[PDB]
């Protein structure tokens, strides 16, 4: 029985492909797609963090949906402290990116009436009516409810549906009235304080980068964050609001724009081409669209990111059950699998890790997952296609790239080892989606955990002084990521890798070598 | 915005393919993914069934596992209720098929000290002692735990891990005592009463079809039951078993093969040929072997039913939430369309449908999805691999067949009619795959319900008597077809249908307009 | 072994379909790609020409370059003469199609001086080229004649003149008053009358000389079947030839010869205004370097292929058997990947018209054709020209339900009833293995029908029935008797027969046994 589903891979056909995908056939030691862990009280201490970057979290987001700046700058030590603690060892060390998820334009309700814990229930078929009169933005009941979007009448009609606490409750606007937007209520349930609402469709006239927005960027500027999940990104001028406030002093931190509404959908290409990745942000989507479609745009969006080469973030419920539960539904298993084998470069927990009884096991999980689903993509087409789909090039950097990955599948490589201080070469060749592993050895330490954007890269972090002679800092560089290898099981002495290098001290790389492991 | 994808569909790589899916792209009003739906207490009652017809439930499942004889029968007399209330109007009428499925060589542990409420915790590390003797089948507690396997122990050695209640709890074993087979507990959790033993790696030696399978079996016989849903087939010799049970009587009842551990897996290619259809039952499958896995072991039997052309079912868990909320998370409706994507000829709903809050709201969820789904299907791609991964006929009702899903795509019709008594002739159009649905004309009712195993058949089961002429006969159903698809919005006057007829061997197809 | 390549037909690659090529593997009887031969003095008595219909040729060609109307009208009627010998069995019946291939804006020599005699141009010697009509008779090694009197403004000293089929090259030295002056660079032997050639030189003779305009009328006259039109620089020129053919004529096929650079350049404009193309690659490698003329040819059949419109590649395919009754292996090699290509015909001029061998060239060109043919690797021809879309039209969906389901069950032909011709066609333009039993009563449908690839057109003559379905039972069973005479098919064997259902066009598809 062969490994890492080499059969599948050989088959001719799709079809034939997915008739050898073989259980006993098992996966390669490394993981090449990235996991976004949100953190919060179920993952904040630095006991529990440690313990979640050697389950294999690669990314820690915070979500300043809530939560004050003292809250997060502690939660950012506690990751930094628990990611240093394994500097001790640099051959085991995996650089830890921070990500900052803005709150953006959201819509919220009001305090539920007398403590403000309390939940009322509201029933199918009733009367609701929504208010903007702040007297009433503590006594919500199944009534009256307030909430904080002030300019909701001018943006709904008779007809407009309401969706509040995550789409579990929809409305239907009746009656525009003087004092009033009067509802019916067409699905009811338990509503609790400060829960969300989506207006589906409405040309919801809110800042995209709010005065909250624009102190939480700061704050992330000063925090010195690898990246930012822009939350309700519509259009492209949304992202410059977002660049022009994180300013000269944050231009090298990622813009990940956050795709959750029909706006965005719709406008996609232009904020794609404005920003530094993307985010299939499912839970908002699937309620501003119907949740039918989300599938649809998922993989619309993954395509689009892997034709354009950008990083793409599957997000939101994919293992949704084990904030109670140890074990996975099927559902969520497929689900995860399936984002790989769309083409997402990462995934993502929310509740799974900030909030629920087991987020250790729910990034073990995902990571084992995506091993698995990684083995059973079928590169055969997947590489065919990205290398018809591009175009011609006058850059040898990039001829070089695309020979390095045709030669890995040739001789299924151990790794692709790349020399990168910018990440670019390194990046170049994840676009290629090569299944060999992408140890991209940098000195450059934000190059290092940014690059977890990009599928199978494992940045090395060198911190070993600069050697004279380029010829012997070039080496001792490759060395040092065959250390890496060999000690975390990616390949072993006489295994075949594959080595990019430049010619000279950036954009120089011109060289691949096929090397034996020493 | 153009509809049901048509612009991915004209992409020339699956990759373009996925760049143009367009949620602005409405799909046809045709769901040609069959749904099943387990019946129990939240979904017993004739106006519960109406309404679970209504939403677009085809086939009951009935798990045997539980209940008895004459609660199942109460089940299926209210599922046929249901369905014959709408027997009245025959062009709206829906087919429903009804699926037993076995109980199998189950295993159980016993009922907690006092009640099948009662819970104890298992804590990490402690010691809990599994028994076999019948002294403590109703005192299961926190030290001692009965299960009904009672050769459990010839199966299982030191080091062997036990799993409990859907996998969630798991032991290890550490002695095998002359009395108690002695384990640690290894994932601590709350035990309640007669919850599901799993046993990975182990060679269960439970009969394959048991002494109340049998009479389950021959029950499904006498209550005319259209299919049955066979637990835990482990190879081909198991599917001739329960084929030999329903003997000469029941020979035309399909046998649909349930894979849910490694064995089946292994053996998957001749319990297939030995099957009439095939159930991925991703619940137990997920416990047998690594949860993780189960995705390859889902593409692998859709991908082979897909080449051997043979109904496959993708069940469990794929919108399990609902049970408790009125929508779905993503990645339930993500495994409902992946599956869809997959090939799947079915997609199952269980306790969503058994015992839930919101029974109606998950069939509606299922056919939404897969409508919406089967119109994202890369149909450029899937029909040149199936006419290549399939052998030279010179069988003239195949040829026929794959003219006609030729044709379908060609001039984008609003359906494919078939006249057929067996099923076969729609069966091997359905096979190929086409976008256009498949409607079966047929006067044989059972027919009828058991063309809701294969992908993109709407049965519609023709009451009329025989006509003397057969060209006019002929005609009659032909027509019935036409109303049928108009009614239903399936196209309108004016469009471009494929009719597939025999001459008095299915062998002529028109393409002809609605009138 | 396999027959007919089926065993490379199923190759997943191109590498892999010429790997198993195998010469064990013999062909089907039918032969699909049409033949054209000159008719000429060796080739032109009655007796010959019914040995050219039995070696298999189905167009007559006429070069109106030479000879009179009195001269080609007897032999149309000698040619019609032949091919009625064999209406008194209507079974096996060839319809003979008749082709006026038109001289158009030709540029010749004059007489050598006598007496038609020849001189030695020699490599290095002086030429004087005059167009004084005193010396149109009195051409000899010092002063040649020809008749392109505007022949000094559109050449130049350096230009290149081509005599005699392009063996023949002179450089021009000075333009004088009277007698352009020369350099022989390729001597030759210079025969009379021998055509010459300028290329890339704006030659303003016209498109339809009043000569042209006779031989049109003419060919109206005589009701042939098509024209193909010499030298076809734009579309307009196509319009010209259609507009002098005009009502009358408007049946009569116009094939447009590419001849030229500008031809080649314009050639999607003469494409769309033409009935079809012919690759008349012996000018044309004289017009543009003869390394480059293979290029033009696949261009050419490609575009003609993709368009659904006939191509011819003609000259030079046999040429060796003018004397020889051997063809060498290039020639060997040049019709088998014609073939290949896609072209619809292949043409013998010389080997037909005045060679000592005109019926083993005839026989040569069916043998390797027919070869060829079996060699077509479908699976990737079929899935490319499927790829261009599904039009509303129900005949095209029929008509590519027909091929693929003549694929799948390896039926021994498709036949199909057709008035007009146009239902072949449809089918033809897909490139079914299978060859296409055209059944119609117009005998001009019948005869134009060869210009199509894998056409075999039968004209039934037995008369119409009340009863549609009668009338059709009747024509499929003359098809059916046609192929099992003619060793298409046998009893047993299975067939795809396309009609109408109650004449309204072709939208009944059947999957039919041979009786
Ligand atoms: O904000 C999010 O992450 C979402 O909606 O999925
Ligand atoms: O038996 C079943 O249905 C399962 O385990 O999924
Ligand atoms: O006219 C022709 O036959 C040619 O030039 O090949
Ligand atoms: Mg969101
Ligand atoms: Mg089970
Ligand atoms: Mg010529």
């Amino acid at each position: 029985i062969q490994t890492q589903q080499l059969h599948a891979a050989m088959a001719d056909t799709f079809l034939e492909h997915m008739c050898r995908l073989d259980i006993d056939s098992p996966p390669i030691t490394a993981r090449n797609t990235g996991i976004i862990c949100t953190i919060g009280p179920a993952s904040r201490s630095v006991e529990t963090l440690k313990e979640m970057i050697k389950s294999g979290m690669d990314v820690a987001r915070l979500n300043f949906s809530h939560g004050t700046h003292e809250y997060h700058a502690e939660t950012i030590k506690n990751v930094r402290t628990a990611t240093e603690s394994f500097a001790s060892d640099p051959i085991l060390y995996r650089p830890v990116a921070v990500a900052l998820d803005t709150k953006g334009p959201e819509i919220r309700t009001g305090l539920i009436k007398g403590s403000g814990t309390a939940e009322v229930e509201l029933k199918k078929g009733a009367t609701l009516k929504i208010t903007l009169d702040n007297a009433y933005m503590e006594k919500c009941d199944e009534n009256i409810l307030w909430l904080d979007y002030k300019n909701i009448c001018k943006v709904v009609e008779v007809g407009s549906k309401i969706y509040v606490d995550d789409g579990l409750i929809s409305l239907q606007v009746k009656q525009k009235g003087a004092d009033f937007l009067v509802t019916e209520v067409e699905n009811g349930g338990s509503l609790g304080s400060k829960k969300g609402v989506n207006l589906p469709g409405a040309a919801v006239d809110l800042p995209a980068v709010s005065e909250k927005d624009i102190q939480d960027l700061k704050f992330g500027v000063e925090q010195d964050v690898d990246m930012v999940f822009a939350s309700f990104i519509r259009k492209a001028s949304d992202v410059h609001e977002v660049r022009k406030v994180l300013g000269e002093k944050g231009k090298n931190i990622k813009i990940i724009s956050k795709i959750e509404n029909h706006e965005g959908v719709r406008r996609f290409d232009e904020i794609l081409e404005a920003s530094d990745g993307i985010m299939v942000a499912r839970g908002d989507l699937g309620i501003e669209i119907p949740a039918e479609k989300v599938f649809l745009a998922q993989k619309m969006m993954i395509g689009r990111c892997n034709r354009a080469g950008k990083p793409v973030i599957c997000a939101t419920q994919m293992l949704e059950s084990m904030i109670k539960k140890p074990r996975p539904t099927r559902a969520e298993g497929s689900d995860v699998a399936n984002a790989v084998l769309d083409g997402a470069d990462c995934i993502m927990l929310s509740g799974e890790t900030a909030k629920g009884d087991y987020p250790l096991e729910a990034v073990r999980m995902q990571h084992l997952i995506a091993r698995e689903a990684e083995a059973a993509i079928y590169h055969l087409q997947l590489f065919e296609e990205l290398r018809r789909l591009a175009p011609i090039t006058s850059d040898p950097t990039e001829a070089t790239a695309v020979g390095a990955v045709e030669a890995s599948f040739k001789c299924c490589s151990g790794a692709i080892i790349v020399l990168t201080k910018s990440g670019r070469s390194a990046h170049q060749v994840a676009r290629y989606r090569p299944r060999a592993p992408i140890i991209a050895v940098t000195r450059n330490p934000q190059t290092a955990r940014q690059a977890h954007l990009y599928r199978g890269i494992f940045p090395v972090l060198c911190k070993d002084p600069v050697q004279e002679a380029w010829a012997e800092d070039v080496d001792l560089r490759v060395n040092f990521a065959m250390n890496v290898g060999k000690a975390r099981g990616f390949f072993k002495k006489g295994d075949v890798v594959i080595v990019l290098t430049g010619w000279r001290p950036s954009g120089f790389t011109n060289t691949m070598r096929v090397v034996p492991v020493p």
